């Protein structure tokens, strides 16, 4: 036996709702000033919005916008004062008080040394390790259930999943054996019994479409609501902040990480910037078959804009050329330069037709097919190598 | 040839002034019921202070207590409105509103939640840590100690970075760095103080701190101080700051993963802090028996449950003698590691100043410091007998 977790939550979580609602700031800025300098920190103390921190734009927003937003934020997410849950056991939109600290300049006249790290992996799904991927098809499925079902159950939703490797022999050749414990936490209304409420998310469990080779219902140990009461959820009883949910948002533990949040951060800081170019480098480089896994890691410097190393670990799994000439090859072709890797994605242009900072804030930075930093448009450049 | 780098902030940063005042809440609760049930978050602004979250405790603390608390914290880090920096410049207390808008919060004890948490060691620097971030710290710590006592030149909201050579990824793999390749150091200074004074004096700080002579030649590594030139203002007057974002540099500054959740705000029941100092704990007595170069371990918990969902080891190929297969099965067998378990091993329900201060570990960084008692190396002879 071998076992490595991760976790995940909903967009429902508090934290989340910090997130979405800093990051449709962003949008909101970006979609109106392309060269705005946004950043917009969230604190939801129970009914307490409190939005602070700093914006360099030419577009300002209203008191009136701030409450729109917030209100339709939390809607969308699934609190929308519909009545199942009472006020005081879940977040209503109407008992919420907005309080803007937010400070706006204009933008400064012609408008450091650290690293990030990217990773792939060949395990699961969009090429996400096992752990992570298969806690992500989870959540989903429960707050999916939950949005269609509001009678029955919320949407602050969380699940872990732990994998068996076996051996650590298989950990390091991405060899999972068996999915060996899954917990769910998912909150109910006050008249649904325990019994009941496990029996529903036991079916939510077999229509979360995880790989049978992986998972015997009978063999897991499966964990739901375990304390056996869970009514109160939201904000209202469990505060939330933006950038709290760095590894739910990334790699779940199976890569090292530096730098800090994405959320609540425009474009031009390399805590986006490099964790996007650095997951799209490791994704191509194991789609096209040069690794089993791999980090990417993106060093910069003070005075340059060209990152002054990119290095390539593909942690013993290499099929064709050693991490040198993987590591030679990545800086020789890809620019990576902070204007670079923004004209890269369209970083400075979200949208609805490509993608929104708070659609990726509430289903993970990282991991998901439609994202421009998950395509695979390299894939020919690398093949060259094998 | 092989370059990493990490990072430390001061006290005086606007996101560590959060997390020191969401733990001098723990402190004062816990000092007076060891059972208090803290989640005390932290959210400053301007002249802003706004506390939210769920509290539970017998010791009873008024708005005028939490005012006063804000204000004697922001004093000893060292923002006291003496008149060096105008209340323009930088954060005075005299100025400060307090906002409180706190809640009710909702081994045979379970575990208060689910998650998942690392504890990382490496033979690198002193107490079994990484390199980049031992260096970072100790010029944090100087610079910031040097302004404390020097207010009317420097500001206390600090920042330094730390790049080392490793020369090849293998000796990054085998914990051989072998130079420092750049050192940053950023510092605000009094409006009359010109930039070439600030540098000089830092300089001499740098200088005649205790950095190794093997990596250290002040001809060889470049130095730079305050990059972007000069300025006046700083802390959370002028940036924003929010408990548990530090959560990289309050621990390992890259070198490891993190399990994501924070330490500040939080009593011992959570294992997102309990799991912290364990997995620590753990990585550094493996390590400092000579088990391996550096190790990664693994925790995880679900709520209601006491004993941990999952216990990992990972030595990143650098095992002595036993494998990481072993190490796992050692650990699971000899320590529970239950939430109960993990407070009585480290009394993390009873600080105190000749132990340890929930707000002092706040401002000096979760791990790496010997007289935490996560950093005893108390479990030495039990792993020492893997080692044949």
């Amino acid at each position: 036996m071998y076992l490595f977790t991760s976790e995940v939550v909903s967009a429902g979580h508090p934290d989340k709702c910090a997130d979405i609602i800093a990051d449709t700031i962003v949008d909101i800025l970006l979609k109106n000033d392309k060269n705005s300098r946004v950043a917009s920190e969230v604190f939801v103390a129970g009914n307490k919005v409190v939005i602070g921190g700093e914006v360099k734009s030419n577009h300002k927003l209203s008191k009136a916008d701030y409450d729109n937003l917030v209100k339709d934020v939390l809607k969308n997410i699934g609190y929308d004062g519909a009545g199942h849950f009472s006020k005081e056991q879940c977040l209503h939109p109407d008992e919420v008080d907005v309080m803007v600290f937010l400070n706006e300049q204009s933008p400064d006249i012609n408008q450091d040394q650290g690293i990030m790290f990217g990773f792939a992996s060949c395990e699961a799904e969009e090429y996400m390790p096992a752990a992570i991927s298969y806690a992500r098809m989870l959540c989903d499925r429960v707050y999916a259930y939950a949005k269609a079902n509001p009678h029955e159950l919320g949407v602050d939703i969380k699940t872990q999943v732990t994998i068996d490797y076996g051996t650590k022999a298989n950990f390091e050749n991405c060899k999972p054996q068996s999915i060996h414990t899954i917990v769910v936490s998912a909150p109910c209304v006050e008249s649904m019994k325990i019994e009941d409420l496990r029996s529903l998310v036991m079916k939510l469990i077999l229509d979360s479409n995880l790989p049978k080779e992986l998972f015997d219902p009978n063999k897991t140990r499966i964990l739901i609501n375990p304390t056996g009461k869970y009514v109160n959820h939201s904000s209202l009883h469990d505060s939330g902040l933006t950038g709290r949910k760095l590894i739910v948002d990334s790699f779940g533990g199976y890569s090292p990480i530096g730098g800090g949040a994405q959320s609540s951060k425009d474009y031009t800081k390399v805590d986006r910037s490099g964790l996007y170019a650095g997951r799209w480098l490791a994704k191509n480089i194991v789609a096209a078959g040069l690794a089993k896994k791999c980090i990417v890691q993106l060093s910069y410097a003070i005075g340059v804009a060209k990152p002054t190393s990119v290095s390539v670990d593909c942690m013993g799994t290499n099929t064709s050329v050693n991490d040198d000439v993987l590591s030679d090859f990545v800086m020789q072709n890809f620019s990576l330069t902070p204007n670079w890797i923004r004209d890269k994605f369209h970083l400075d242009k979200p949208s609805k037709e490509t993608f929104l900072y708070a659609d990726v804030a509430a289903r993970g930075q990282v991991g998901q097919k439609d994202y421009p930093w998950e395509k695979l448009d390299a894939l020919e450049q690398f093949k060259k190598l094998l």
